[PDB]
């Protein structure tokens, strides 16, 4: 799928290896956020969360996008299929500007270890 083709691309990982990662990397997200990583994660939620009010959902959206030695290109036929792309690419952007402190021991981190308060988007 879209996202995680995204994130192959950029980081060289697989897309499991963000999946699940941290706190906020995954299915919704509480607590502080582990690492830049994971930062970029709550982000992105916080970014599918101002999609989601102005009417689209992004997590079904399916769009177009290419990279080339320019960056990611995005495309869609609506402005919610592109909205969504921008979303990812500033995600998959950012797991790549970290890859430096990407630590494989936050891959598939058990929930209950995350603690402290939940940051604002
Ligand atoms: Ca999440
Ligand atoms: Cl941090
Ligand atoms: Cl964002
Ligand atoms: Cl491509
Ligand atoms: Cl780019
Ligand atoms: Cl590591
Ligand atoms: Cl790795
Ligand atoms: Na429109």
């Amino acid at each position: 799928v879209q996202f995680g083709v995204m994130i192959e691309k950029m980081t060289g990982k697989s897309a499991l290896q963000y999946g699940d990662y941290g706190c906020y990397c995954g299915i919704g997200g509480s607590h502080w956020p582990v690492d830049q990583t994971d930062w970029c994660c709550h982000a992105h939620d916080c970014c599918y969360g101002r999609l989601e009010k102005l009417g689209c959902e992004p997590k079904l959206e399916k769009y177009l996008f290419s990279v080339s030695e320019r960056g990611i290109f995005c495309a869609g036929r609506t402005t919610c299929q592109r909205l969504t792309c921008e979303c990812d690419k500033r995600a998959a952007l950012c797991f790549r500007r970290n890859l430096g402190t990407y630590n494989r021991k936050y891959a598939h981190y058990p929930n209950k270890l995350c603690t402290g308060p939940t940051p604002p988007c």
